[PDB]
């Protein structure tokens, strides 16, 4: 199956003007490489694009630290949907930081989608207010899900309800971890 | 402009928060724009209310420090954020926090006021939560209308999800 290439156009510019992190990696192949990222991630992450386009988003982590949150990913992205996630990982520096990571997935049949949307959020990093945050993220997010597709207009504003709530859940999750 | 309004039409259409928009250079300040998420909240029709100023959502006298607070902002050209007890078209009360964001014009005489009305009590004890993430969402189709610079979007995001999320705890903090 195949996204025109009108779409995929649609989805850079998405991603070019977004206020938040995005990455696009290409579920055709097991390697499941990155064919897009955008700007916030690039500079939450420390990386050029040309660096990185073509490589596996694992780069971002160290050793195995990070394994029942792997096992969930893998399953997530087998099965065509949606997960959140937290995962430590590491700017190309080696410093490291918390990502709260949204997976989404894009064009393609419903359990074998065309790709995958990632978008990530640091639990660095404000203050007390860690869940306001990252449900302004999830809204964030949901809107720019919606302009590319992937959530259907009518159900933008259950999506951002329950991405919302679901990533609060996790920063609180992440919060009581120490 | 004549383009940018056609930009805000297209921003309003696709949206999935409610939003209006109302003219302030006309006496009455009418509404001009009412999205589709707007109209499935309030039941109204875009035919009832069009042209009128959206105090028809107020019934009696409810409201009054949270009026006196939107007329001073309005006056001024400025954000924000309040919560008022409002009414569906067939009279049923909601309680709406209403963000209120300048559009175009001068920085102190905008040309247009933008709104985006999110239904309190909708959201079990996820109200926070559900409230910081309409924000995200509106911080995204306000820079989308230009009004919010591209650069500044996640800074203000931020910032709005967590005056959003104030005003929640506020309004669970009452009886
Ligand atoms: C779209 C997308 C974005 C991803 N973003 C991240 C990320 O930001 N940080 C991270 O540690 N892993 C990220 N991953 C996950 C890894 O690419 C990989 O799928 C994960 O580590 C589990 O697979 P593995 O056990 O084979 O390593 C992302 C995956 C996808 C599909
Ligand atoms: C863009 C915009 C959206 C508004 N939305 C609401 C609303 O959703 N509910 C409400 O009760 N008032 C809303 N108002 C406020 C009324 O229009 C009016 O400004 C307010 O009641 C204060 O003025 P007044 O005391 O003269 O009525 C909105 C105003 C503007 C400019």
């Amino acid at each position: 199956a195949h996204m025109d290439q009108k779409q995929f156009e649609k989805i850079r510019a998405v991603f070019d003007r977004s206020g938040v992190a995005l990455t696009l990696v290409d579920m055709s192949l097991p390697e499941q490489p990155l064919v897009l990222a955008n700007p916030p991630f690039l500079r939450m992450t420390g990386y050029t694009e040309g660096q990185i386009l073509g490589f596996n988003c694992r780069f971002l982590q160290r050793g195995d630290e990070n394994a029942q949150a792997r096992a969930d990913i893998r399953d997530a992205l087998k099965l065509g949907r949606e997960l959140q996630v937290v995962l430590r990982n590491y700017r190309a520096n080696d410093e490291p930081f918390d990502n709260l990571l949204f997976l989404h997935p894009v064009g393609g049949r419903p359990d074998a989608p065309d790709y995958f949307l990632g978008s990530q959020f640091e639990l660095g990093r404000s203050g007390n207010s860690e869940e306001a945050a990252a449900a302004g993220h999830a809204g964030a997010l949901t809107g720019e899900l919606a302009r590319i597709g992937t959530v259907a207009a009518r159900l933008e504003m259950d999506s951002r309800r329950h991405l919302a709530q679901a990533a609060a859940a996790l920063v609180r999750a992440w919060e009581r971890r120490g």
